[PDB]
Parts: C-alpha cells; sequence; structure tokens
C-alpha cells in the first residue's frame, strides 16, 4: 500500500472534488470504477470523472504515464483525487456524442470519413509512439465534440462463450497469435468501411462464423465495391492487408493520399446535429 | 427498442431488497439469500430473454432453478438457486475421477438432456462449466443462453453455436443438425473426466475447429487405460454418423451407467476441487 499511496499523493491533488465540480450523471458502465460527466463549477467545462474503490493496478502508472503524454486526439487525464475509499480520476470529455450514432443516422461523404481518418490516425501515431496499442478502434470509442473535433477514448479464456462478434479484430488478433501495434490500422480500416456501410461488418453472422472468416479472409466483403472511389479503396486496402508487414503503419498512412480529402473538421458538426435530432 | 421492451416484461418489478461466489464475464456474479441462494447482476439481449424463458419453463432436478429476474435499467439482475459444490470444471481440472463418478454425473447429465430433447430443446453449450454441483454431490446442468427451440416444421439448425472444443462436427461444418449435437458434446466432456481437457484445448479456438472439422471422431492419449464399457459408451458419444449417434433416452440405457456410484461419491472430489483452487491462489 506504500508505493500505491505515495506515487497517487505526489500526482493526485488535493481539495475535495465535490465542490469543485456539479451536475453529475452516471455514464459508464464501470468496470473498472463508475463514471459519471459533470461540469468544473469554476470554469464551465464539461468533464467524465471515473470514481473507483482494489486488488492493485497499474493505475498509477497510467496515471502517470497519460499526465506526461497528452494528445489533442484522445481524451486526456485532467486531475485526480483520493475521495474516501475511493479514488476519483477526471478527463476531458466531449458533448457531440459517438461517431456510431453519427454512422448508423446519417450517410458520410468520403471528405468527412477522411477528415474522421485523419484525426484518428493522429491520434494512433501518438499512441504508437508511445508503445500504447488501443484493441479497441470501433466507432462506440471516438467522440465527437460540437466543434467537430474527433477524440479517441477507452483504452478472453479459450473455455469462455463468444457473446459479442469481434468484427473489429485483426486476424493475427482472433487467431491469438502475438500481435502489435498494426492490429487498430486493422481496426481502423474496419471502421472506415462502417462509415460509408453505415453498420458494422459481419452483423448477420454468429461470432464463430464471424471470427473464422476474419482469419481465413480477412477484410468482410465490401457491400458495394462499385460505390467507392480508387483512392478511398486503396486507402481500405493498405489498412487490411492481411499480411502484418504489409499492411500500413500509422506513421505512413497519415501520408495516404485519401487523407488529402478531408474536409475541414466542421463539415462534421452537421453530421452530429443530424444524429441528435434523430435521437 | 422492442427486445428491451419484451425483456422488462418477463421481469418481475417487485423488491429484491450481498455476498458473492464469484465475477464472471457477462456480466458478474453474486451470493445472497431469502432457502440459500445465487444471484447474477448484468447491465447489457435475446440471449438473456431467451435463457430465461427456457428456463422458466423446463424446470427439472438436473437443471439449476430459475427463481426471478429484476431489472433496474442499467443493470439487470438474475435469481437461480445456489449450488455450492462449484462447477464440473475444478472437479476434472485438479483431481481424478474414476469411472463409477464418471458414470454417475454422466448419468445425471444424461438425464437433462432427455428432459430437455424432449421439449425439443438443444443445449449447445454442454460443457463442464456449465455443470454445476451440490455440496450433497447434486449435479445440474446450467447456461441457457445458447439453446435452440425446435419444432417438427423447422427440426434442425445450420449456425456455429457453442464453444468450439465441444462442438459437434456437423455443427462446425455448419450442416443441419438437432438433439444429437448435445450428445457429441457429453462424450467430449467425458474426455474432460478422464484427461482433463477437451481434445485441442491447447490450440486456438480456429485451430480447433479445423481439427474438429477434419479429424472428426477425437482419439483418446491412452485408450488402454479405459474399460471396455467405459470405451463403448464414448464410441456411442462421439460416432461421426448421426444416426448411429446414441439419443439421450438410449444412452440412458447404456451398460457403462450400470456402474455408476452413489452421488455422494462426488463430495470428495468436491472436497478436493475447493483445496486445489487455495492451493492455486497462494
Ligand atoms: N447458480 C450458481 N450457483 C453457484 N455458482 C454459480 C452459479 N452460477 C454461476 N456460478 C459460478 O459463478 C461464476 C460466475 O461466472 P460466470 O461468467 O457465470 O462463469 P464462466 O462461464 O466460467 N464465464 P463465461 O464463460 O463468460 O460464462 C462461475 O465461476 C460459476 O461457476
Ligand atoms: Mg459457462
Amino acid at each position: 500500500d506504500e508505493e500505491i499511496l505515495e506515487k497517487l499523493r505526489i500526482i493526485v491533488s488535493v481539495g475535495d472534488p465535490k465542490k469543485k465540480y456539479t451536475r453529475f450523471e452516471k455514464i459508464g458502465q464501470g468496470a473498472s470504477g463508475t463514471v459519471y460527466t459533470a461540469m468544473d463549477v469554476a470554469t464551465g467545462q464539461e468533464v467524465a470523472i471515473r470514481q473507483m474503490n482494489p486488488k492493485k493496478e497499474l493505475i498509477i502508472n497510467e496515471i502517470l504515464v497519460m499526465r506526461e503524454n497528452k494528445n489533442p486526439n484522445i481524451v486526456n487525464y485532467l486531475d485526480s483525487y483520493l475521495v474516501g475509499d475511493e479514488l476519483w480520476v477526471v478527463m476531458e470529455y466531449l458533448a457531440g456524442g459517438s461517431l456510431t450514432d453519427v454512422v448508423t443516422e446519417t450517410c458520410m461523404d468520403e471528405g468527412q470519413i477522411a477528415a474522421v481518418c485523419r484525426e484518428c490516425l493522429q491520434a494512433l501515431e501518438f499512441l504508437h509512439s508511445n508503445q500504447v496499442i488501443h484493441r479497441n478502434i470501433k466507432s462506440d470509442n471516438i467522440l465527437l465534440g460540437m466543434d467537430g473535433s474527433v477524440k479517441l477514448t477507452d483504452f478472453q479464456s479459450k473455455r469462455s462463450t463468444m457473446v459479442g462478434t469481434p468484427y473489429w479484430m485483426a486476424p493475427e488478433v482472433v487467431t491469438r497469435k502475438a500481435y502489435g501495434p498494426k492490429v487498430d490500422i486493422w481496426s481502423l480500416g474496419i471502421m472506415a468501411i462502417e462509415m460509408i456501410e453505415g453498420e458494422p461488418p459481419y452483423l448477420n453472422e454468429n461470432p464463430l462464423r464471424a471470427l473464422y472468416l476474419i482469419a481465413t479472409n480477412g477484410t468482410p466483403e465490401l457491400q458495394n465495391p462499385e460505390k467507392l472511389s480508387a483512392i478511398f479503396r486503396d486507402f481500405l486496402n493498405r489498412c487490411l492487408e492481411m499480411d502484418v508487414e504489409k499492411r500500413g503503419s500509422a506513421k505512413e498512412l497519415i501520408q495516404h493520399q485519401f487523407l488529402k480529402i478531408a474536409k475541414p473538421l466542421s463539415s462534421l458538426t452537421p453530421l452530429i446535429a443530424a444524429a441528435k435530432e434523430a435521437t
């Protein structure tokens, strides 16, 4: 408990978070811990707060790592507090909802998809340079701002029965091989397909059949290949190479020509407006 | 929306009014009482609805008793009977069972299956992890999330449902299949009881699917250690030809079951498993 506490108390701030924040509202769904949205009473900034507390954790190290390493395209650590038999971690939050609501209720054009893909690749290049693998690049984990900001958020037994379909997972992942950061590039490709088709792949499959198809055939079958520009199709091909060596890195894909048709992020705000109206 | 209203409509809206057993996935499980009772909580589909409805409508002494359910939006609760003897997995994984103890478990499982199959229900997820044990050596089946309800109208399924290592070949290859898929899975559970693990467990789940699809009837590591009668029972459970494979009704009459010991013979296995688990944690 010594090492554990002391490191906290270096970084954790003094004060009562109960007075610094108002308008708490549950949204998680912790584990691990419970996650609320709330508002800074001094600045009006809206934040997300996770309250938790404990077998052990890297918690302190991640916390330390994320306080030292921030990036505009991820939701960043803001502050932390030890509150009684609890720990509170305060992180950034955005009010424009998830990419999956946009994907579900609108039809994105290639310029908008390129804008999103570019923001995500900026997050991924950053994370990968810090030896972090997200592992869950999917529309549910992309948060949008009212100004069109884009941030990544939220970053097994063989005997267990599979419940959800792990549609975003790379072949090397589903076949339980050793794997690296490029699994995130695969999931990005899947997410780009989701944006253009308006729903994730494998929707009509059992988890096991989907698992088999991913391992065996790799990329899902494009429902309507004719509809995509050559340059978008090239970008997808680069993301969804089954051979990890041939698959692009985040750094390389940042240079891809598809990203150069990206609209300004302001082009996403009409999509957020549609999605909120729809929901 | 529709499915969640359906779920809502099954649920009791009464006052549940908090010991812990262990936290699984989908979601985490807990102990309690009000008669000793076991309660599950989860906070999000049809699998839940199916499980609840199928359990409600198919009560039987060899099936874990469903009691009630209460939903709180957010989280959802399912209340079942508590079996304090743990799972058959703890036993096969930490102890050696004799043929008499194995026959006893097989008999009880076959009783559950004959009942389910007679009610047009296929379990599709038979494995030691889904067999729970009472402190008196009771043997009960759970986990009805993946069960299929068949009809003369539609008597077969073709979907890859189950857990790879226990799935029958006709299931993994997406052929039209029926209740006897459960008999295959029971045979694999018998292999767990002999060897500690189902075949191919060291392989990744997809490798296992391929091996099942290609190998068919799995081979024992040491067939010579088995009695001829036990070996015959296994052969009948794991026949590639569905027609030749035994039904639950048929296998209940098999000579292997005649050597079953009293269910009391299982409590020393439970004790050993408990002690082993304690060993593992320290
Ligand atoms: N009615 C019950 N009585 C006693 N123990 C139970 C009961 N139901 C579940 N358990 C146990 O409580 C734990 C619950 O976790 P759980 O996820 O339900 O099992 P698990 O199957 O091995 N994980 P999963 O593969 O996702 O189902 C397990 O260890 C079970 O053995
Ligand atoms: Mg189970």
